[PDB]
């Protein structure tokens, strides 16, 4: 098992990624998670992270891990539209089974004392072995760590598996002020993304929309979790995916098993200018620019099977 | 003991909570049928969710199967929506996709597919031995269609219509550039049908308008209490649906289950049908001898909340 820290934005797929990571203890040792008040009010995201962790901890061999609320603030907020859906998960019956909430309530205080970014920095730097950061939300936190600790931080990162950007496909940020070339996580904080993608000595695996677009949330598959209602994770996963792509889940799946996707190096830069394409992750020919390993043609079935099986961990 | 009920719904989250309330209370309600209207949510999804909930309950609490029909009703005022926080989603909810339940649904889906919902409402009501209570949680298009088509032959077989809709003394919830916000969505979706129903003499109507439904909001701590009943499919179902959310329709269904949910006051209700800012508003009319509608007032919130929590333990 390799150390993994989940740096997420608290949206539905962030939690599916969390489930994926957490449930695969053979491959992943989830030593921490941080939630950014991005796709949600860090509040609900933080709580759901904890409720999921506790549900898992009380039902399978998943060690408790610190959970930090990131202090990162958006450059460009996620649409209020979806965004705060963690609020809705916070209230799902599956995440409010008494023994689990009882645990969360007991360990909540210890977690409330963490500042997400510093926790990310500490978890990575103080780990004996290198840490794989699964970033399913904006890059504000990994960027903060780099800005603050440079190499002391990046050298301790096995690799940063990032869900974000759109390299050779359209983005998904369609607003009156944008040209749709940017992807949401990058668009949330382009500057931090620039820092991360341009950081040499930081191995980055990038699950841009190029790969995530090829593995959409399909009804028949989601209904298969109904075949596993005896498993809490299936009720959990099935329920989340049954709400308004497996972006983050795909990203986390890779962390569990890189067979999820081949990756090809691409020098990725980010447009941080308040321009229509703000947040666009673009190929750059600038010499010696750091390479990012963009996932390509993910193994949809492999991933879909992985998720279904992982959803049986408990 | 148990009275015949037909649920005429719109397939949103509370329509289903309403269905669970009706279906789960077999001592008081014999659910003999349901129809889904393509209002709030895509009727096919509402149809499937209704079937899946029905079969889940058939298999787990012996809920007798009943016909489910999709209404052909088309909106007068389309929900600018798409933001239907249910039906589609719900159809993929794992608790509703348990094989034995889905298998049963698949076995009876074809037959239900053949029903045109409005005609079904008419037949269920008219061919029933005892009177039928129609719990309408969606627009009134189907009750109106039956009234217009069969008149007295239909209404005389209705025990009463317990309707979720309208706003009498409070603001509505239809806030569009062209509206004044005094209309409530179920009525606004089809004002003429609503007018038809509210002005129909010899049709008893109980009306849960926003006046009463606003007093029972869906609160997180309450929704979270379903997490304490996860050994019950209905609590996973209800909790899950309310986790995505007022208890408009649930309240209305609750009243069908036990009228102590709310006292009702007779009000002559007309519906603004003209294309005015308040189109769809349910207003008191001074028309002489105009039919009375019994508007729910100050519902028993705790009674309702307890009822729903209890009902969600039916299985
Ligand atoms: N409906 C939606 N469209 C686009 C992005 C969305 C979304 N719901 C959540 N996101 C968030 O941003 C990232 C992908 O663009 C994912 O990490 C994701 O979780
Ligand atoms: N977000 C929302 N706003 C207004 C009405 C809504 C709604 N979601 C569902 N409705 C529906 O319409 C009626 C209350 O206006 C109820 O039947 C209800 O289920
Ligand atoms: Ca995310
Ligand atoms: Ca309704
Ligand atoms: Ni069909």
């Amino acid at each position: 098992a390799k150390n993994v820290v989940l740096d997420h934005a608290g949206n539905l797929d962030d939690f599916v990624a969390m489930v994926l990571l957490a449930s695969n203890t053979e491959k992943v040792r989830l030593i921490g998670a941080l939630c950014t008040d991005a796709d949600c009010f860090v509040e609900n995201g933080f709580n759901v992270t904890g409720k999921i962790m506790c549900l898992m901890h009380n039902n399978m061999n998943l060690p408790l891990f610190p959970i930090g609320k990131s202090a990162a603030t958006a450059v460009n907020p996620f649409p209020k539209e979806w965004r705060c859906l963690a609020k809705n998960m916070d209230d799902m019956p599956i995440l409010n089974i008494p023994e689990n909430v009882e645990l969360w309530d007991k360990i909540k205080a210890e977690n409330e004392k963490y500042e997400g970014q510093q926790l990310l920095a500490d978890l990575v730097m103080n780990s004996e072995e290198k840490v794989t950061i699964c970033v399913t939300g904006p890059l504000s936190n990994v960027a903060w760590c780099i800005d603050k600790y440079g190499e002391k931080f990046t050298s301790k990162v096995e690799e940063c598996v990032i869900m974000g950007g759109a390299v050779d496909v359209r983005g998904n940020v369609f607003l009156p002020s944008t040209d749709g070339t940017a992807e949401w996580n990058i668009y949330w904080d382009p500057a931090s993304a620039k820092t991360v993608f341009g950081c040499p000595g930081l191995r980055r695996i990038m699950f841009s929309l190029d790969s995530t677009n090829t593995v959409p949330v399909r009804s028949p598959y989601v209904q298969r979790f109904g075949e596993q209602t005896n498993f809490l994770l299936s009720i959990l996963v099935g329920t989340m995916w049954a709400m308004c792509y497996a972006w983050d889940a795909l990203t986390a799946a890779y962390v569990v098993d890189q067979k999820v996707a081949n990756v090809d190096p691409v020098p990725i830069d980010v447009v941080v200018d308040k321009q229509p394409n703000e947040g666009a992750t673009v190929r750059t020919d600038a010499e010696n620019y750091p390479l990012t390993f963009v996932a390509r043609n993910p193994e949809a079935e492999f991933f879909l099977d992985m998720l279904l099986r992982s959803a049986r961990a408990c």
